C-alpha cells in the first residue's frame, strides 16, 4: 500500500497529501506522525518556503480515526492531531475538497490560508455528543470569522460549507469542486516568488503580535525584522531589482 | 406585574424585561431582576440556555435616567443588569425595536443575536459628552469590523439590525415581531446539545482571547477535563451508538 | 518651495495635507517631522477634536522616500514614519486617493477611520524584495480585515484597491475618485459634533482594551471614564441636549 502521507517537493513548495481515501483521510498514527514530520521538514529545509496540505480522493480529512484509537493506536504526535497544536512556522495553505469535519476543520484552522471547492464541508460538532473540541478550533475559528458566527457554529455543532464561509474571508480562494489543489498551487507560487525568510518572518509577526504588550510590540517586531534586513536574500532583492532581473533566493 | 418576568421552558430560561411603557429602561428593579436571572440560569443544572427579550416590541432603552436622577442604585453587582459580569451559560438576545445605549451594551453582553429588521442599536454617549461604560467599547470592536465599531462609537449614530446583518452581528434577521419565536428555535438547536459542553465551549471562546499562546492549550485543557469525565459525555457516546437521543443531566 | 506638510484648522478639525506631489507624497524627513508636529498640534490644542490626513495632487502617500533614505536623511521621527509607531491620541481620518502603497498603507493603518476613492491602491509589498513591513502594517492589518485575508496580502505583497477592500470594513466611506476629502470632512463633522474629551476617551478605550486582562478591564476603563464624568463638557452636553440646541464644547 502507498504511504498514508505523501510528500512531494515542487521547487519551494512542499505538497503534503493525506493518503487514506477509503477512510476519508482520517488521522491514525501514521497520518499524525507523517503530518508532524512534514511540518518538521518544511521548517528545517532552506530550499522550502511554503507548504500545501490536501487530501487524496476529493476529501480533505474526516478528523480523528476513532477506530484506530479504539484499537490502541496513538493519534496524537508531538504537534497534536497531525500538527493542530503546533502548526509549522513557515506558511501553509489548506487545499480543501469535500469532507473536512471535526478534527479536519481543526487541522484546516491550524493553517494560514484556505483554498476550497465550494461544496467542501467544515464543522465543530463535539457539543452534540456532550464533548468540547480541544484541537484548537475554539481558539482559532472566532478569530477567522465574525465572533457570533463562530459562537453559533460551536454551540450548535452544525456543519457549514466553503460556499457559506466565503463571505467572511475564511476562504482565500473559492473555486469549483475539484479545483482546490491547482488553485492552491498558484497561490503558493505567488508567495514563493517572495523572499523565503521574509514570508516566514511576516507570518511570525502576524501570529505573535496578538500576544504582545503594545508598549513592547514595536521592539518585539524589530527583533524579528533585524535578521531579515541584513540577510543575503535582502541583498539579492535589491541587487536583482537594480539589475532588472528575477531574484535568486537562498533562505539566508 | 413584575418588572422582569422569568419563565422556564425545559432547558431554556426566558427572561423578559417588563416595563413596556418605559421602553424597558433599566431601573433598579430591572437591573436586580436581570442579575438574579443570570444567577438562576447559572445555578440551575436543568437549564442550558437563556433568552433575553423586551415586552411590547422594544428591547431596552438602556439606563432609566429618571431612576438614576432620583437616586435609585441602578447598577447591580453584575453591572447594568448583567453587562459587566454576563451569564456563564449561553444567552440569546431577541431584539425588537428600540435597543439603544445601555440596551446595545446589554445585547453585546449576550452571545448570539436574533433581531427584527427594524431593531435599532447604537452607542450614543459621546453626543452628550459621555463615554459608554457598560462594555460596549470593550466588545463591539470584537463583534463587527474594528473601524465600523470605531466609527459608530465616535459619531454615536444609530444603526439597524438590517445594516448590522452585513457584519455577522445578527445571527437571525427576521420580520419585525418574530424575534422571540425565532430565538426559541435557535435555542432549541443549542439545548439539543450537552449542557456542560455548550457552557464550556462558550467559556473557552471568551477566555481564549486573553491567554498567552504558549499556555493556551494547557488553559483549555483545564476546562476540558471536567467534561471528558462528565456523565453527559458518557451518555452522549452511549446514546449515539444506540442510535437514540441523549438524556442530559448537566453532570 | 511650499511647506511639505500643509496644516489648516476648520473649526475643530485639523486638516493635514502631505505636500510633495512631485514625489507622490513620499515621506522624507521634512514630511515625517511635519506629520509628527501636526499630531502634536492636534493633541495639545483644546479647540481641536479630530484630524484628517490626506495627500496633495490626487494621491495619498507613496511611502518612504527612497532617494531620501539612501542619501542619509534621518527620515524616522519620534513617532515613526510620520506617526506610524505613535499615532495621535485624538481621532484621525485618512482621506485616501490614488497611490497609497507600502509606507502609505501603514500610515493609513495608523489612523482610526478611512475614506477612499474607489481606485485608491494599497499594499504591503516588502516581501517581494526580501524585506518585512516594519511600520505597523503587520500589527494592524489583521485586526481591521479578516485574519486570513490580511495574512494573504502580507505574504503575497499584492496591491489591493479601496473597492476590493470595502467588503472587509477597511473603508468607512467608499466614494468616487476625487471625493475623498469632501466626504472625510463630512464624517469629521459628525464626530466634532460630539464631546471632544468623550470622543478621545472612546478611542483610547477601544485601542487599549485590546491589551487588558478581563478581570481588570472594567476598572481600567473606569480610570479613563472618571475625568469624563466630572468634565465641564459633560454638564454642557446634558444641558444642550435638554434644550435641543447645539452643545458648545470646550475640551474640559
Amino acid at each position: 500500500m502507498a504511504d498514508e502521507v505523501l510528500i512531494e517537493q515542487r521547487d519551494r513548495v512542499l505538497l503534503i497529501t493525506i493518503n487514506r481515501p477509503d477512510a476519508r483521510n482520517a488521522v491514525n498514527r501514521a497520518v499524525s506522525q507523517g503530518l508532524a514530520a512534514a511540518a518538521d521538514q518544511l521548517d528545517s529545509s532552506a530550499d522550502l518556503s511554503v507548504a500545501i496540505i490536501t487530501g487524496a480522493g476529493g476529501n480533505f480529512c474526516a478528523g480523528m480515526d476513532l477506530k484506530a484509537f479504539v484499537s490502541g493506536e496513538a493519534v496524537l504526535s508531538e504537534r497534536g492531531l497531525g500538527f493542530t497544536n503546533v502548526p509549522p512556522r513557515k506558511p501553509i495553505i489548506a487545499a480543501v475538497e469535500g469532507f473536512a469535519l471535526a478534527g479536519g476543520t481543526e487541522l484546516v484552522l491550524s493553517c494560514d490560508l484556505v483554498v476550497a471547492g465550494r461544496s467542501a464541508k467544515f464543522g465543530i460538532p463535539e457539543v452534540k455528543r456532550g464533548l468540547v473540541a480541544g484541537a484548537g478550533g475554539l481558539l482559532r475559528l472566532p478569530n477567522r470569522i465574525p465572533y457570533q458566527v463562530a459562537m453559533e457554529l460551536a454551540l450548535t455543532g452544525e456543519s457549514f460549507t466553503a460556499e457559506d464561509a466565503a463571505k467572511y474571508g475564511f476562504i482565500n480562494r473559492l473555486v469549483d469542486d475539484g479545483q482546490a489543489l491547482d488553485t492552491a498551487l498558484e497561490l503558493a507560487a505567488k508567495i514563493t516568488a517572495n523572499g523565503p525568510l521574509a514570508v516566514a518572518a511576516t507570518k511570525r509577526i502576524i501570529i505573535e503580535s496578538a500576544s504582545w504588550a503594545p508598549e513592547e510590540a514595536f521592539a518585539k517586531q524589530g527583533e524579528i525584522l533585524m535578521p531579515i534586513f541584513v540577510s543575503e536574500d535582502a541583498k539579492e532583492g535589491a541587487k536583482a531589482f537594480a539589475e532588472k532581473r528575477a531574484p535568486v533566493w537562498q533562505g539566508k
